[PDB]
Protein backbone atom coordinates (compact mmCIF):
# COMPACT_ATOMS: atom_id res chain seq x y z
CA UNK A 1 0.00 0.00 0.00
CA UNK A 2 0.83 3.66 -0.70
CA UNK A 3 -0.44 4.13 2.87
CA UNK A 4 2.41 1.94 4.04
CA UNK A 5 4.51 4.21 1.76
CA UNK A 6 3.03 7.52 2.98
CA UNK A 7 3.77 6.75 6.64
CA UNK A 8 7.30 5.72 5.69
CA UNK A 9 7.93 9.11 4.07
CA UNK A 10 6.53 10.78 7.19
CA UNK A 11 8.83 9.04 9.69
CA UNK A 12 11.66 9.39 7.19
CA UNK A 13 11.33 13.19 7.24
CA UNK A 14 10.89 13.28 11.03
CA UNK A 15 14.08 11.33 11.75
CA UNK A 16 16.53 11.24 8.89
CA UNK A 17 16.41 7.52 9.16
CA UNK A 18 14.93 4.80 6.96
CA UNK A 19 15.72 3.58 3.42
CA UNK A 20 18.62 5.28 1.68
CA UNK A 21 16.73 5.73 -1.59
CA UNK A 22 13.54 6.92 0.09
CA UNK A 23 15.47 9.72 1.95
CA UNK A 24 17.13 10.61 -1.36
CA UNK A 25 13.72 10.50 -3.15
CA UNK A 26 12.47 12.86 -0.41
CA UNK A 27 15.41 15.15 -1.00
CA UNK A 28 14.74 15.24 -4.77
CA UNK A 29 11.09 16.09 -4.06
CA UNK A 30 12.09 18.79 -1.59
CA UNK A 31 14.16 20.27 -4.41
CA UNK A 32 11.57 19.75 -7.21
CA UNK A 33 9.06 21.61 -5.07
CA UNK A 34 10.76 24.76 -3.79
CA UNK A 35 10.70 23.49 -0.18
CA UNK A 36 13.52 23.65 2.41
CA UNK A 37 14.19 20.05 3.57
CA UNK A 38 14.08 19.01 7.24
CA UNK A 39 17.38 19.10 9.15
CA UNK A 40 17.09 15.33 9.67
CA UNK A 41 16.83 14.76 5.90
CA UNK A 42 19.59 17.20 5.06
CA UNK A 43 21.78 15.61 7.78
CA UNK A 44 21.49 12.31 5.99
CA UNK A 45 22.35 13.71 2.54
CA UNK A 46 25.81 14.54 3.93
CA UNK A 47 26.33 11.00 5.25
CA UNK A 48 25.06 8.71 2.47
CA UNK A 49 27.61 6.48 0.75
CA UNK A 50 28.81 8.27 -2.41
CA UNK A 51 28.56 5.12 -4.53
CA UNK A 52 25.05 4.14 -3.37
CA UNK A 53 23.87 7.76 -3.41
CA UNK A 54 24.84 7.99 -7.08
CA UNK A 55 23.24 4.65 -7.95
CA UNK A 56 19.93 5.96 -6.71
CA UNK A 57 20.02 9.53 -8.08
CA UNK A 58 20.87 8.02 -11.46
CA UNK A 59 17.77 5.85 -11.51
CA UNK A 60 15.68 8.85 -10.49
CA UNK A 61 17.06 10.55 -13.58
CA UNK A 62 15.94 7.46 -15.49
CA UNK A 63 12.45 7.60 -14.02
CA UNK A 64 12.11 11.25 -14.99
CA UNK A 65 13.06 10.21 -18.48
CA UNK A 66 10.18 7.73 -18.85
CA UNK A 67 7.85 10.47 -17.60
CA UNK A 68 9.23 12.96 -20.08
CA UNK A 69 9.20 10.71 -23.18
CA UNK A 70 5.65 9.78 -22.09
CA UNK A 71 4.52 13.42 -22.43
CA UNK A 72 6.20 13.68 -25.87
CA UNK A 73 3.28 11.86 -27.59
CA UNK B 1 -6.00 18.99 -6.78
CA UNK B 2 -3.36 21.86 -6.39
CA UNK B 3 -0.17 23.16 -8.12
CA UNK B 4 0.72 21.47 -11.44
CA UNK B 5 4.41 21.24 -10.47
CA UNK B 6 3.60 19.84 -7.05
CA UNK B 7 1.41 17.05 -8.45
CA UNK B 8 4.09 16.21 -10.98
CA UNK B 9 6.81 16.31 -8.30
CA UNK B 10 4.60 13.90 -6.30
CA UNK B 11 4.36 11.67 -9.36
CA UNK B 12 8.15 11.71 -9.77
CA UNK B 13 8.55 10.79 -6.14
CA UNK B 14 5.96 7.98 -6.46
CA UNK B 15 8.07 6.59 -9.27
CA UNK B 16 11.46 7.10 -7.55
CA UNK B 17 10.12 5.24 -4.55
CA UNK B 18 8.53 2.11 -5.95
CA UNK B 19 5.06 3.33 -4.85
CA UNK B 20 1.79 3.05 -6.82
CA UNK B 21 0.39 6.63 -7.06
CA UNK B 22 -3.13 7.49 -5.84
CA UNK B 23 -5.88 7.53 -8.44
CA UNK B 24 -6.36 11.30 -7.91
CA UNK B 25 -2.64 11.87 -8.72
CA UNK B 26 -2.65 9.51 -11.71
CA UNK B 27 -5.91 11.13 -12.95
CA UNK B 28 -4.21 14.50 -13.19
CA UNK B 29 -1.09 13.16 -14.97
CA UNK B 30 -3.36 12.36 -17.92
CA UNK B 31 -4.79 15.92 -17.95
CA UNK B 32 -1.70 18.16 -17.52
CA UNK B 33 -0.94 20.63 -20.31
CA UNK B 34 1.72 18.91 -22.46
CA UNK B 35 3.80 22.12 -22.69
CA UNK B 36 3.73 22.95 -18.96
CA UNK B 37 4.15 19.30 -17.99
CA UNK B 38 7.37 19.23 -20.03
CA UNK B 39 8.69 22.49 -18.62
CA UNK B 40 8.40 21.04 -15.12
CA UNK B 41 9.76 17.55 -15.69
CA UNK B 42 12.72 19.17 -17.40
CA UNK B 43 13.51 21.28 -14.36
CA UNK B 44 13.25 18.19 -12.18
CA UNK B 45 15.90 16.59 -14.38
CA UNK B 46 18.01 19.67 -13.83
CA UNK B 47 17.66 19.50 -10.07
CA UNK B 48 18.64 15.83 -10.01
CA UNK B 49 21.68 17.04 -11.99
CA UNK B 50 22.78 19.44 -9.22
CA UNK B 51 22.46 16.60 -6.75
CA UNK B 52 24.47 14.21 -8.85
CA UNK B 53 27.36 16.52 -9.59
CA UNK B 54 27.32 17.37 -5.87
CA UNK B 55 28.00 13.73 -4.97
CA UNK B 56 30.77 13.48 -7.57
CA UNK B 57 33.26 15.29 -5.32
CA UNK C 1 28.81 -1.91 -40.61
CA UNK C 2 30.28 1.10 -38.72
CA UNK C 3 32.32 2.22 -41.81
CA UNK C 4 28.90 2.41 -43.47
CA UNK C 5 27.92 4.54 -40.48
CA UNK C 6 31.18 6.47 -40.76
CA UNK C 7 30.75 7.57 -44.38
CA UNK C 8 27.17 8.29 -43.39
CA UNK C 9 28.46 10.56 -40.64
CA UNK C 10 31.09 12.30 -42.81
CA UNK C 11 28.39 12.98 -45.43
CA UNK C 12 26.00 14.43 -42.83
CA UNK C 13 29.05 16.51 -41.67
CA UNK C 14 29.84 18.45 -44.81
CA UNK C 15 26.29 18.76 -46.03
CA UNK C 16 24.03 18.75 -43.00
CA UNK C 17 21.44 16.49 -44.56
CA UNK C 18 20.76 12.83 -43.68
CA UNK C 19 19.00 11.22 -40.71
CA UNK C 20 17.54 13.61 -38.09
CA UNK C 21 18.89 11.77 -35.14
CA UNK C 22 22.30 11.26 -36.76
CA UNK C 23 22.71 15.07 -37.22
CA UNK C 24 21.51 15.58 -33.63
CA UNK C 25 23.93 12.87 -32.43
CA UNK C 26 26.68 14.70 -34.32
CA UNK C 27 25.60 17.92 -32.60
CA UNK C 28 25.74 16.31 -29.12
CA UNK C 29 29.20 15.02 -30.01
CA UNK C 30 30.42 18.44 -31.20
CA UNK C 31 29.29 19.76 -27.84
CA UNK C 32 30.62 16.89 -25.73
CA UNK C 33 34.04 17.46 -27.26
CA UNK C 34 34.65 21.18 -27.26
CA UNK C 35 34.44 21.49 -31.05
CA UNK C 36 32.53 24.12 -33.08
CA UNK C 37 30.02 22.39 -35.39
CA UNK C 38 29.98 22.78 -39.16
CA UNK C 39 27.66 25.42 -40.59
CA UNK C 40 25.69 22.64 -42.30
CA UNK C 41 25.08 20.84 -38.99
CA UNK C 42 24.28 24.03 -37.11
CA UNK C 43 21.88 25.17 -39.87
CA UNK C 44 19.89 21.93 -39.43
CA UNK C 45 19.65 22.23 -35.65
CA UNK C 46 17.58 25.39 -36.19
CA UNK C 47 15.23 23.56 -38.60
CA UNK C 48 14.58 20.20 -36.83
CA UNK C 49 10.99 19.48 -35.79
CA UNK C 50 10.60 20.52 -32.15
CA UNK C 51 8.78 17.30 -31.22
CA UNK C 52 11.11 14.91 -33.11
CA UNK C 53 14.19 16.78 -31.95
CA UNK C 54 13.03 16.34 -28.37
CA UNK C 55 12.29 12.61 -28.81
CA UNK C 56 15.89 12.11 -29.88
CA UNK C 57 17.75 14.22 -27.38
CA UNK C 58 15.76 12.45 -24.62
CA UNK C 59 16.90 9.09 -25.91
CA UNK C 60 20.49 10.34 -25.89
CA UNK C 61 20.04 11.33 -22.26
CA UNK C 62 18.85 7.75 -21.68
CA UNK C 63 21.89 6.33 -23.44
CA UNK C 64 24.26 8.37 -21.32
CA UNK C 65 22.42 7.00 -18.29
CA UNK C 66 23.19 3.34 -19.13
CA UNK C 67 26.80 4.42 -19.61
CA UNK C 68 27.00 6.16 -16.29
CA UNK C 69 25.23 3.50 -14.15
CA UNK C 70 27.60 1.07 -15.90
CA UNK C 71 30.62 2.93 -14.46
CA UNK C 72 29.08 2.91 -11.00
CA UNK C 73 30.08 -0.72 -10.15
CA UNK D 1 40.02 18.21 -45.38
CA UNK D 2 39.66 21.66 -43.69
CA UNK D 3 38.44 19.92 -40.53
CA UNK D 4 40.93 19.99 -37.63
CA UNK D 5 38.42 18.15 -35.39
CA UNK D 6 38.10 15.16 -37.73
CA UNK D 7 41.67 13.88 -38.37
CA UNK D 8 42.03 12.91 -34.66
CA UNK D 9 38.45 11.63 -34.48
CA UNK D 10 39.79 9.55 -37.32
CA UNK D 11 42.68 8.18 -35.22
CA UNK D 12 40.38 7.50 -32.20
CA UNK D 13 38.36 4.60 -33.80
CA UNK D 14 41.04 3.03 -36.01
CA UNK D 15 43.41 3.64 -33.00
CA UNK D 16 42.09 3.29 -29.43
CA UNK D 17 44.17 6.09 -27.90
CA UNK D 18 43.86 9.88 -27.37
CA UNK D 19 41.94 12.12 -24.91
CA UNK D 20 39.83 10.29 -22.32
CA UNK D 21 36.88 12.64 -22.93
CA UNK D 22 37.09 12.32 -26.70
CA UNK D 23 37.04 8.50 -26.54
CA UNK D 24 34.05 8.56 -24.19
CA UNK D 25 32.30 11.17 -26.36
CA UNK D 26 32.85 8.86 -29.38
CA UNK D 27 31.41 6.01 -27.29
CA UNK D 28 28.36 8.13 -26.47
CA UNK D 29 27.95 8.89 -30.17
CA UNK D 30 28.37 5.22 -31.06
CA UNK D 31 25.46 4.52 -28.71
CA UNK D 32 23.24 7.48 -29.75
CA UNK D 33 23.56 6.38 -33.32
CA UNK D 34 22.87 2.64 -33.34
CA UNK D 35 26.51 1.87 -34.26
CA UNK D 36 28.70 -0.96 -32.90
CA UNK D 37 31.88 0.71 -31.55
CA UNK D 38 35.38 -0.22 -32.75
CA UNK D 39 37.31 -2.82 -30.74
CA UNK D 40 39.90 -0.14 -29.94
CA UNK D 41 37.19 2.21 -28.57
CA UNK D 42 35.43 -0.50 -26.59
CA UNK D 43 38.83 -1.71 -25.23
CA UNK D 44 39.40 1.74 -23.66
CA UNK D 45 35.91 1.90 -22.15
CA UNK D 46 36.92 -1.01 -19.92
CA UNK D 47 40.12 0.73 -18.78
CA UNK D 48 39.10 4.36 -18.10
CA UNK D 49 39.55 5.61 -14.53
CA UNK D 50 36.09 5.26 -12.95
CA UNK D 51 36.23 8.73 -11.28
CA UNK D 52 37.33 10.57 -14.46
CA UNK D 53 34.99 8.51 -16.62
CA UNK D 54 32.05 9.60 -14.51
CA UNK D 55 33.15 13.28 -14.45
CA UNK D 56 32.98 13.25 -18.23
CA UNK D 57 29.75 11.32 -18.73
CA UNK D 58 28.02 13.68 -16.30
CA UNK D 59 29.15 16.71 -18.27
CA UNK D 60 27.76 15.09 -21.42
CA UNK D 61 24.45 14.68 -19.61
CA UNK D 62 24.67 18.38 -18.85
CA UNK D 63 25.34 19.26 -22.49
CA UNK D 64 22.34 17.24 -23.68
CA UNK D 65 20.38 19.26 -21.08
CA UNK D 66 21.23 22.62 -22.69
CA UNK D 67 20.19 21.12 -26.01
CA UNK D 68 16.85 19.90 -24.62
CA UNK D 69 16.05 23.10 -22.80
CA UNK D 70 16.88 24.84 -26.07
CA UNK D 71 14.26 22.95 -28.07
CA UNK D 72 11.57 23.58 -25.48
CA UNK D 73 10.96 27.21 -26.59
CA1 LIG E 1 19.51 0.88 2.71
CA1 LIG F 1 14.42 11.28 -40.58
CL1 LIG G 1 11.91 4.32 7.31
CL1 LIG H 1 22.36 7.71 -45.24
Amino acid sequence: LSLTGLKRAMLSLIDGRGPTRFVLALLAFFRFTAIAPTRAVLDRWRSVNKQTAMKHLLSFKKELGTLTSAINR
